[PDB]
């Protein structure tokens, strides 16, 4: 394996996120 | 609101979970 690169990319985060694996009475 | 209940249930976890919110050199 050889990698040679002059890359640039943008992925960038501002939100309101709800990540449940679910259990809350998933209802809490 | 009124709640009255007798509830018994079962959700239990043993996993090899990958959760990415994406951005990884998602790669590569």
């Amino acid at each position: 394996q050889k990698l040679v690169f002059f890359a640039e990319d943008v992925g960038s985060n501002k939100g309101a996120i709800i990540g449940l694996m679910v259990g809350g009475v998933v209802i809490a």
